[PDB]
């Protein structure tokens, strides 16, 4: 599968892509103000995510710091990156089809549209301003906008015992970007695509 990271931003933001055990491609890269980054993902992937990360200083070695998404201060990430963290998840060649959703789940650091550039489905996107209309006791004083699980750490938001209502702060979440995850037992949003398609990921898409 072909993966355009396209960063419509007005700032810099670095691309990570990862499956959670391994890099997907080179796993992260640098993405000034309109760049684009074209990765390919093996068919068959399972549980790979996709976000931006912002405020990044890495060395020549590749080694660094992000204030949102840090991936183990590496550029090309291998693991998935440190909340707030708005996601482009995608499940690949699952019994002939593709899914694909944006999750806030993790919370939300930079908006985010998730499209096919083939046909047969349609995209997704969460490109409301939730950082700048995020709750108190959900800012991130690094950026972004963290997740009730993330802050609190309690079952009801993590959803551990897997018995978990909506919260006060995921229908925060909802009511901005109701085509997203807002917690764990959210109503799927997941959009079911063709098997073996390609898709764009677009930073700040409405700028």
């Amino acid at each position: 599968a072909t993966f355009e990271i396209v960063n419509r931003c007005s700032y810099t933001v670095w691309a990570a892509a990862s499956k959670g055990d391994a890099a997907l491609d080179a796993g992260g890269r640098q993405l000034n103000s309109g760049e684009s980054w074209t990765i390919n993902v093996e068919p068959g992937t399972n549980g790979g995510k996709i976000w931006a990360r912002t405020d990044c200083y890495f060395d020549d070695s590749g080694s660094g710091i992000c204030k949102t998404g840090d991936c183990g201060g590496l550029l090309r990430c291998k693991r998935f990156g440190r909340p707030p963290t708005t996601l482009a998840e995608f499940s690949l060649n699952q019994y002939g089809k593709d899914y694909i959703d944006i999750s806030n789940i993790k919370g939300f650091n930079v908006p985010m549209n998730f499209s096919p550039t083939t046909r047969g489905c349609r995209g997704v996107r969460c490109a409301a301003d939730i950082v700048g209309q995020c709750p108190a006791k959900l800012k991130a004083p690094g950026g972004g906008c963290n997740d009730a699980c993330t802050v609190f750490q309690t079952s009801e938001y993590c959803c551990t015992t897997g018995k978990c209502g909506p919260t006060e702060y995921s229908r925060f979440f909802k009511r901005l970007c109701p085509d997203a995850f807002s917690y764990v037992l959210d109503k799927p949003t997941t959009v079911t695509c063709p098997g073996s398609s390609n898709y764009r990921v677009t930073f700040c898409p409405t700028a």
